[PDB]
DNA sequence: GGGGTGTGGTAG
DNA sequence: ATCGCTACCACACCCC
């Protein structure tokens, strides 16, 4: 019934039923389809170009096609009326999707069953949906292909499985912006509803990259939002919590809440800051990006996605983490787990053709002061992460030479296997051919 | 007295 | 039970 870590079988089980994992390998498979599709098109943005951004990103995207795709026996359900989360498990497990009635109760994504279910009201009742990890891909195809199709955008960016960022290059100052700007987000909102049969998509629409991603939080659920710089308000920034900022977790959160005394929107912060005091909070470069941000702009960093798109989507490092299942009682048992994931890193080198030069080994350790087993099972629970890196000199491909290392940078960090709690393989330099 | 590594952080 | 991935940016430290 359960893989252990140290059966054979554990990654592909592992990543088969993670959604962090699908994630990230979508990611790279839409990144390899964009260079791909392109290597004829050479169409970038100078910055020279007006140009108008939609950012589109499909409503609550897993808890959509898990309720559209659902199996027989969840048919009684409905997506208007019943809180609907896609999800594992019954306690500890995270809700990767919640749809808009469970977010009325103040359910979100991220959040254990166990904290969700607190929030409904007596008599109501949540309904867990599994995962669909294939049908994701398929309405993602349709999804991309529909962009396409449309035959509108000079640039189609991938951003994730749900969600891209399409270009229009304009003139400067075209008479009722606003309105034929409104139009095309009714046509493409429409036209994905019909191509994906009936997956919803909200769009932000507005002439920098963090004003349309702003404006697609606004327009959320299935609707769209127009916000160009000149249109920029009080009003427009009261709507946004800090951490609405592209850059800003919880981190960052936790220390411009401290520096500006929690304020309760953008606008609150805009009223309070100072560039200076920015900087000294969150550090010179981040500063800086909030800084642009709060007048609408982006800064350079973001803005080398449409300057150069082919050179950005470059995959330059390879790597895979588990930190969850990780329980080990012995080193020959750890070295065993390293090789195995050596070769699945080994064989997804050798598919896109390249070698590597330098590793790493990252490894999450309990903290002294940790129990045991944390309240999520299986969870790493409270860790210290440490890490070691090597060069191997020429670059290669070789097992023999790369999973050597590995173990020895294992030895090299100490720690006992039974105080293991995760582990990170990278191939940190990338060489073609 | 400039750079490489380990550490911390972010996005779906 | 439950599936806390992974690419890539930033920067403090520490070298002699
Ligand atoms: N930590 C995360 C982030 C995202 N996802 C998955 C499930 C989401 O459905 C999908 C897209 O992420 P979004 O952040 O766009 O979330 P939704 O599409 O669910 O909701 P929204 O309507 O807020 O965009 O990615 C996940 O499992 N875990
Ligand atoms: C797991 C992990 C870590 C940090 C945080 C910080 C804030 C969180 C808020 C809500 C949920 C959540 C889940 C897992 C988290 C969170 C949060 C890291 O310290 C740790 O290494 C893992 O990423
Ligand atoms: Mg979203
Ligand atoms: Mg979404
Ligand atoms: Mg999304
Ligand atoms: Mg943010």
């Amino acid at each position: 019934r359960i893989v252990a870590c140290d059966d054979p079988d554990f990654l592909t089980s592992y990543f088969a039923h993670s959604r962090l994992h699908h994630l990230s390998a979508w990611k790279a498979n839409l990144k390899d389809k964009f260079l791909n599709e392109n290597i004829h098109k050479y169409t970038k943005i100078t910055d020279k170009d007006t140009y108008i951004i939609f950012h589109i990103d499909f409503d609550c995207f897993f808890a959509t096609v898990a309720y559209l795709c659902r199996s027989s026996s969840f048919s009684a359900c409905d997506f208007k009326r019943d809180p609907i989360v896609v999800c594992h498990g019954t306690k500890n497990s995270d809700i990767a999707s919640c749809n808009y009635v469970a977010r009325s109760y103040g359910i979100k994504n991220g959040m254990w069953v166990s904290q969700a279910e607190k929030m409904l009201p007596n008599g109501i009742k949540l309904i867990s949906l599994p995962y669909t990890f294939e049908q994701f891909q398929l309405k993602s195809e349709a999804f991309y292909s529909t962009l396409k199709r449309l035959n509108i955008f000079n640039l189609i960016l991938p951003i994730s499985i749900d969600e891209a960022v399409c270009v229009r290059i304009i003139p400067d100052n075209i008479h009722n912006t606003n309105t034929l700007n409104a139009r095309l987000c009714e046509e493409i909102r429409q036209e994905i509803f019909q191509g994906t049969n009936g997956c919803t998509v909200s769009i932000g629409c507005s002439d920098s990259l963090v004003l349309a991603r702003l404006a697609l939080k606004m327009a959320k659920p299935n609707g769209y939002n127009i916000t160009f710089k000149s249109n920029l308000s009080e009003e427009f920034w009261s709507s946004f919590k800090l951490d609405d900022l592209p850059g800003v977790g919880h981190s960052t959160l936790s220390r411009l809440e401290s520096t500006f005394d929690s304020p309760h929107s953008l606008n609150d912060l805009r009223k309070r800051y100072t560039l200076d005091a920015l900087k000294a909070s969150v550090g010179s470069k981040l500063g800086m990006k909030i800084h642009l941000a709060l007048q609408g702009q982006d800064d350079e960093e973001s803005l080398k996605i449409l300057y150069d798109p082919k050179e950005v989507l470059q995959r330059k490092s390879l790597s895979i983490d588990i930190n969850w299942g990780i329980r080990f009682k012995n080193i020959t048992q750890v070295d065993l787990f390293i090789e195995r994931g050596c070769q699945y890193l080994l064989e997804k080198l050798n598919e896109i053709n390249k070698t590597t030069s330098q590793i790493t080994l990252k490894l999450m350790r309990r903290c002294k002061d940790a129990p045991i087993e944390p309240p999520k099972y299986m969870g790493m629970g409270r860790c210290d992460s440490f890490s070691r890196s090597s060069r191997l000199g020429i670059p290669t491909n070789e097992f023999g030479i790369i999973a050597t290392e590995m173990k020895s940078l294992y030895r090299t960090l100490g720690c006992p296997p039974m105080e293991l709690r995760g582990l990170a393989l990278q191939f940190n330099k990338l060489v073609d051919v």
